[PDB]
């Protein structure tokens, strides 16, 4: 039976207005769903694939009900699906957020934000991962062009399609055949074992603060940093050998231009070779919330 109401969002009052996002393997749109052929119509962004499969159609189905089960503040809001092409494929609806990827709007708007907002989203950011922590979800690829902007005081998670739910009587998701892996983001042990946690996704929270903490300025992303560390010139699996041995010899990111010394502690205690050792979400949100509050001028 189909995962959700199929009468919510019929294609044929579903118009394409812009295109909004787009990798190898899925899209977002921005969409006005107007059955009343009236005033009446809302703005949506639209998530289809792109060079679909059955493999990818069947995980699309996981992600959909992953979003559909998660209900934050910090996590962009499901409101549908469409069953197009006869009810013979699938699309997700979701609430359309007015600024756009944070890390878009990070270097438009770089000049009106500064560190006290960052740790604003910071805190954000590390709220919504609380929450998927709670529902035993992975998230597997949180990064700036994965976090949205519903206005300057609002952020949210805003994709889901790398999430894994944990099985019931572990505390990690081994991968097998990894699709599209941000390998610049990832913790040592899902680089050399394949395993991702919610302690990976805590690694992979310290390269968004060290993001958020550059403003995305030109050469200083991840990838150009580590490849700069590595070795511009080399190319193809030596990358990953050479980003493995630099890890786990305590090679990290540099401090960001500007970046308080405490900030940068939060990154380096996220980086933390030894799992166990990495801070919780909870203890993210409450140290930023904290400095945040202890700012005054
Ligand atoms: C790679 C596989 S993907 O394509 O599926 N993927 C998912 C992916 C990354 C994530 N999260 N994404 C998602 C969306 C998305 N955007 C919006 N609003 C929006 C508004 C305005 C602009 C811009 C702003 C400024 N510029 C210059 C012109 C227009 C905008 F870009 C988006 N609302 C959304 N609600 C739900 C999802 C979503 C967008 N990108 C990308």
């Amino acid at each position: 039976a189909f995962a959700r109401d199929p009468t919510q969002f019929e294609e044929r009052h579903l118009k394409f207005l812009q295109q909004l996002g787009k990798g190898n393997f899925g899209s977002v749109e921005m969409c006005r769903y107007d059955p009343l052929q009236d005033n009446t119509g809302e703005v949506v962004a639209v998530k289809k694939l792109q060079h679909s499969t059955e493999e990818h159609l069947r995980d699309f189905e996981r992600e959909i009900e992953i979003l559909k089960s998660l209900q934050h503040d910090n996590i962009v809001k499901y409101k549908g699906v469409c069953y197009s092409a006869g009810r013979r494929n699938l699309k997700l609806i979701m609430e359309y957020l007015p600024y756009g990827s944070l890390r878009d709007y990070l270097q438009k708007h770089k000049e009106r934000i500064d560190h006290i907002k960052l740790l604003q989203y910071t805190s954000q950011i590390c709220k919504g991962m609380e929450y998927l922590g709670t529902k035993r979800y992975i998230h597997r690829d949180l990064a700036t062009r994965n976090i949205l902007v519903e206005n300057e005081n609002r952020v949210k998670i805003g994709d889901f399609g790398l999430t894994k739910v944990l099985p019931q009587d572990k505390e990690y998701y081994k991968v097998k055949e990894p699709g599209e892996s941000p390998i610049f983001w990832y913790a040592p042990e899902s680089l050399t074992e394949s395993k991702f946690s919610v302690a990976s996704d805590v690694w992979s929270f310290g390269v968004v603060l060290y993001e958020l903490f550059t403003y995305i300025e030109k050469s200083k992303s991840p990838p150009a940093e580590f490849m700069r560390m590595i070795g511009n010139d080399k190319q193809g699996q030596m990358i990953v050998f050479h980003l493995i041995e630099l890890l786990k010899n305590n090679g990290r990111l540099p401090r960001p231009d500007g970046c308080p010394d405490e900030i940068y502690m939060i990154m380096t205690e996220c980086w933390n070779n030894n799992v166990n050792q990495r801070p919780s979400f909870r203890d993210l949100a409450l140290r930023v919330d904290q400095i945040r509050d202890n700012m005054a001028g």
